[PDB]
């Protein structure tokens, strides 16, 4: 009767070192509304899937399985997941030109979270926690993905590095405009977590996971700490189960 | 071979969900193959039955068969797909799978799924022309070949099976549009076909199987290509074999058992032990 969640193996240690962004916000999701369920790791994306034995259904990619959630249990746990509300952010960095319903204001959101995280991404390598029998062949997609030439090519550091915090910084600065608008609470709608909270907290699972402590001292202490203030808001929903 | 490294939780098979009565009505020709693999080598494993993916309105990204690694196609549906934990595996193609059970399981249960034959078989109205997905490098490509010939001869016929298609009730109706679509007929009463048409049909599944019963005339010490010695290249046949049982007439399915020497009914009655529905 549980659900059977599909999550990418991570180094052994799989509670402490699971990174991938796409599945913790489905696990971020199914603890949000507190059903049963257990986790499948898969050695190397296709990987969000569940298979919910309640409607004998297999529901692949975390977009289409929050959909799904919230309309097989629309009241299980903490509510809602898609409270109405405007997600006006647009990351202007996505361009017009390398290709590419329901609740498309969020949907939106999730491609344009994406995109902003998805470019800094380079600073998680040097942290990454390959699992030791996927490692070889996580690497060389790292290298044909990046654009270097070697897996060597992607140390990057000293000075090259605080650029690329820089940049980090900078996006960061214009996402945390939308979480201004209500202060009452760490969530975009103040005391109400949604689901455009766990897209979020998503990402900053992996930055966690995969940066040195240090530079992720600073990722939670810039712009009024509002992201590590919402990191913390969503331990309570962070469950490795 | 890599075996695993333990013995862990096991293995999760995902089959095609059929009207109620499910461990008889399971009829899908591409998870039979991977269920009596899995037999073969003995395995436990669990079943997990789901409405198919393919047809559902459920928006999700599986939609399509996986690409398959060690031969030329596709299956028809996403639908055989096996979770292992024992290596942390998701496999979602029968001939991939079964390549995969020969690797890490290789002297499990009856044993090799892939001991070395000709299969020396061509179905001859493939024609030249169909595209096809095709595999960088093939393992056991005389399987992988045979896979590909005895798909299409069976795939011919099943228009055969329609009537007694045995439907979840949940999903029967988006599972008749799909049906109406790959068959190329514009509603579900354009597959009647009775009487005169449906004899001619059953005269090219016996003709079908004449040229395919020369095989089983090589070793004639048993009921297997390989005579007493089952194989892989069986499993597909008897997979066949298993959906006309369920959804032909008990007297069409009798005469395909008698034909040609009663060839198919031995074999059939010799993947009996390897089909149980656990």
């Amino acid at each position: 009767n549980p659900i059977v969640f599909y999550d990418i193996a991570t180094r052994p240690p799989v509670e402490k070192t699971c990174c991938s962004p796409n599945p913790w916000k489905t696990r971020l999701a199914l603890n949000f509304k507190d059903l049963p369920y257990s986790t499948s790791w898969v050695a190397l994306f296709t990987l969000p899937i569940i298979e919910d034995p309640a409607t004998d259904s297999l529901v692949g990619d975390s977009f289409d399985i929050a959909v799904y959630l919230q309309k097989t249990y629309p009241k299980s746990g903490a509510g809602d997941l898609f409270p109405p509300q405007s997600l006006d952010y647009v990351f202007k960095h996505n361009g017009i030109l390398v290709p590419l319903s329901e609740f498309p204001e969020y949907a939106r959101f999730n491609m344009n979270i994406d995109a902003a995280f998805t470019t800094h991404t380079q600073l998680t390598v040097q942290g990454f926690p390959f699992d030791p029998a996927t490692a070889e062949a996580t690497k060389a997609e790292f290298v044909r993905r990046g654009g270097v030439s070697c897996w060597d090519d992607f140390a990057l550091v000293g000075e090259q590095r605080e650029k690329m915090m820089d940049s980090f910084q900078n996006m960061l600065g214009d996402l945390a405009k939308l979480f201004l608008k209500d202060t009452s609470g760490p969530f975009l709608l103040g005391t109400k977590a949604s689901y455009a909270d766990l897209m979020i907290g998503a990402w900053l699972r992996m930055m966690h996971v995969t940066l040195p402590e240090s530079e992720w001292e600073e990722v939670r202490s810039w712009h009024e700490g509002i992201f590590g203030q919402l990191y913390d808001a969503l331990e309570t929903y962070a469950e490795v189960k």
